[PDB]
């Protein structure tokens, strides 16, 4: 009903509700994750889990509660448990917004010698961040599922290499699983995690509202938390030294980003590598046909495709028309549908329709498994490459501040030479907010532009390039935009 | 240090701490699950997940918070969130002790027609039950990991068949994965879940303290929650009818039961089917030997065993002796260790020692993979059969109440003919508590005996057998004991 290029927020709501991905809940900012979305979470979780276990990372489970003393060592976002029944607790306890203060006292106890390092742990769980602003399903919620990984190393260089390895895993999570392009970069001093040394990030872009969104994060913590929690190891000489730490996380926000990137006016489009149903088989069931024969062949084709590890469902319900089923599985984003009626059976072929473009194919039964494998890889790659083209066309390279507001009004990001002085970033935030409010009055949700990241992939910097806002000597190209 | 048959509680604490399964935490009743235990949780979770997905059950994720109104529709055990930072919430919200009141309003919305049934959902998450009593790691904790499954059906018979199917999956979880024997049964009217029609259970037994413990649970809810939450469906006639529901759950308590069942004085013994390391390879590293050759052969053997899906770790650390490593991996419960030094290499054999009995074998390299597969299945079966023998010898079949206290003093359960009158069960609880306190004073934690279950496997009931406590006509054999 709602078109993606008109009212994007109602289009998004419709897409995720009518596909049965989410259900609303009476506590604002929390949503139920129904199986159609949860299956995709399980897929990207299995991918990430397999990859970090190759790195020596092991899973664990730390408590969801943290004592006041351990935590206070943001604060309006922490939900506090204060009573058990109607009786009060001696000291209130907080629900984890993140688990640094829960895990790191244990780390301090576990780590004694250089032979105890590196220590690499992860956990899958939910965290709670209690903001009063308007939530967005998947993207910004008061409770969300995530993983958080936390490691400790004998040297800064080894920790930093792990930070980059994890960030490459997040790039693969988005680009290789979800077909969403991202930009690797480092956060500005004002945007980085306060408790760390350097925050690396992958950033995505939502063309319809022009907003950048942080996709995942990998922090070089250095020795800051090691001094805070007294996490030290002994070298083989016997001298005690602080450990060098990392932490990293990624959330169900990734599902929302995937949904927004690939959806169209008919609803969801799910990349084949994460679709729980890759091929839906729809028999044509005329009253005047050998229905048993048609259903039998559908079952044979399902078996044949599953031997190729294709995930198949047959929708053989007699009480819905094929047109109804076409729309039903399009709305849910199944990437391929296979139609089989008496004429196809007589020709020994099946008709296959791809969800992204609607192109149709007639495929022999012998060619079905390899041709469908090839088509799923083509769909996955085309979804990614068109998203990547939209990303590149959503970024304007600029040289002075005069170009900021026009580009923002085109719902674009800007890539600008920046001197990286923190004071300049907050001046830029405040000025672009003011200019946005003026433009809003002339037109008849926040408008501020901030840094999204300083990209790893730096374009050439001609000698003597000036900062686009301060006029001081520029240091690096920086990606800015309105943001989630 | 502590012997299992002397101070069982210190033996248990040592076993789980020195093996690095748990770490203590400053909030009483909560424990950290370290990787050595968490890997076992992941194994039984994968087993259960695979089995219920074959049944059509799909995973999901519902919020951890429930509003006061929805929940109140036990109470001292519910932890309440009342503030965000230092600011109060309009209405307090509770942390899930279980998710019936969170999921079932959604069910009422989702279910409209008989073609929407059955509805089968599960989730893996943690719940919180805030008791002030003394916790026991794994067995009784204020936060614990579990799965909870919740289904809805058009008829009571289909719901009841699902209840039994799930209970058979729990039997397999304990007996087939963990090698722990359990007794299927139905709970008494006084012990069953209040909101349901009938509670089925599998019960285990801890010989060292004589206590039964509920291992997992599967409830026939019938239509009670359907009326509470107005969950109704239409038949093809058009009449509205209440759904018939089930719920079922199982927790990390299962790990504790496994630990207590198979451990010995040296520490943990982990059944091969859930051990994250099934075989540890320990090279002998004399100073005066070709160490590179020995390590190379260890790597080749590891590859050969892993082709047979055996989970292998090589402990090639030069700075620990083989004796130290033997003890280290015994304490952690690895079921098989493989020793390889220059003499073994010259003979083309390896020495293999099984953890349960200490028996040693000399195995040719060609015979290693099939012989180790056979040995792991023998270890698994022997662990189960000896546990099952201890279970059978821990149960005394009795006919009158006079036999209760002697059997309880032998740290046994009793199987007795019972009339199943609820009033009699609470009289029995109170009387055995009083008798236990008297015995405690004569000797120089609760002592009450309650029903554990009415077993599915009923022994013969001679005509006119009387209830062992009331003297009324007996109805069924019932298993009683002290309990967790
Ligand atoms: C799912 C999710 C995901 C994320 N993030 C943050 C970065 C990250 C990445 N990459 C992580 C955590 C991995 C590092 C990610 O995924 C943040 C939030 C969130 O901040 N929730 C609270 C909330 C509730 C709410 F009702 C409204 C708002 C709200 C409305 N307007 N504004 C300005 C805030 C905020 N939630
Ligand atoms: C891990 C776990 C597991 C279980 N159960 C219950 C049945 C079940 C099974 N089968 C489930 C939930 C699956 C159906 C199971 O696993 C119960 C508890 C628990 O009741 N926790 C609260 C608590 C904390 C605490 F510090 C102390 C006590 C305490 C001390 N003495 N007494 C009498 C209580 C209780 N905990
Ligand atoms: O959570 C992090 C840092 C990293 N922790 C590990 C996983 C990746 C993650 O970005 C930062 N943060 C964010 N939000 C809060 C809200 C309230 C209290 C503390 C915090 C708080 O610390
Ligand atoms: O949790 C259950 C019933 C089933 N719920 C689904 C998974 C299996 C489980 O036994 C019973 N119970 C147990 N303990 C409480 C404590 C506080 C509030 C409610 C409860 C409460 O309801």
């Amino acid at each position: 009903t709602a078109k993606k290029d008109e009212n994007f927020s109602e289009w998004y709501t419709q897409a995720i509700v009518r596909s049965e991905m989410i259900e609303y809940y009476d506590i604002s900012g929390c949503y139920i994750m129904r199986p159609w979305a949860f299956h995709i979470w399980e897929k990207v979780q299995r991918f990430f889990d397999d990859e970090i276990k190759k790195m020596g990372v092991e899973n664990s489970y730390f408590p969801m509660f943290v004592s006041r003393h351990k935590l206070e060592k943001f604060s309006p976002e922490v939900a506090w448990v204060t009573h058990y029944g109607d009786s009060p607790l001696p000291e209130k306890i907080a629900i984890r917004p993140t688990s640094e203060t829960i895990m790191y006292p244990a780390y301090a106890k576990w780590i004694r010698s250089h032979r105890d390092l590196p220590l690499k742990l992860n956990q899958w769980c939910s965290v709670v961040r209690w903001e009063f602003k308007q939530p967005t399903p998947f993207l910004r919620t008061r409770e969300f599922l995530w993983q958080e990984g936390h490691t400790a190393h004998a040297t800064e260089e080894e920790a930093w290499e792990l930070v980059l390895d994890i960030l490459e895993l997040y790039r693969r999570w988005y680009e290789e699983c979800l077909a969403v392009p991202v930009i690797k970069g480092e956060k500005s001093e004002g945007e980085k995690f306060a408790g760390g040394k350097k925050t690396t990030t992958v950033e995505a872009f939502i063309p319809e509202n022009g907003r950048g969104i942080q996709a995942a994060t990998s922090h070089l913590l250095g020795t800051n938390f090691a001094k805070m929690f007294e996490i030290e190891f002994e070298d083989e000489e016997g001298h005690k030294r602080l450990v060098h730490q990392t932490s990293w996380g990624c959330t169900t926000r990734s599902l929302g980003v995937m949904i927004m990137t690939h959806g169209d006016d008919k609803g969801l489009v799910i990349p084949p590598r994460v679709a729980s149903v890759q091929v839906v088989i729809i028999p044509i069931l005329f009253k005047d046909e050998n229905t048993g024969e048609i259903l039998g062949k559908c079952r044979e084709l399902k078996t044949m495709l599953e031997k190729a590890d294709i995930r198949v469902r047959i929708d053989d319900r007699s009480n819905y028309t094929p047109g109804w089923k076409y729309n039903h599985w399009e709305v849910k984003g199944v990437p391929l549908r296979l139609e089989l009626g008496p004429k196809d059976l007589a020709k020994g072929t099946a008709r296959v329709v791809r969800r992204d473009t609607g192109e149709a194919y007639q495929i022999s039964w012998a060619d079905l498994a390899p041709k469908l494998l090839e088509l799923m890889e083509g769909i996955q790659r085309s979804l990614f490459e068109k998203a990547k083209a939209r990303l590149h066309e959503g970024i304007e390279k600029i040289s002075t501040f005069d170009e900021v507001m026009p580009a923002l009004n085109r719902k674009h990001l800007v890539l600008a030479p920046w001197c990286e002085d923190p004071e300049s970033e907050e001046q830029i935030k405040k000025e672009t907010q003011k200019l946005s409010e003026i433009q809003a009055i002339e037109a008849g949700m926040t408008g501020a532009m901030k840094t999204l990241c300083i990209p790893f992939d730096q374009p050439p910097m001609p000698e003597g390039t000036k900062c686009f806002y301060t006029g001081k000597p520029a240091k690096r190209w920086t990606l800015w935009g309105r943001s989630y």
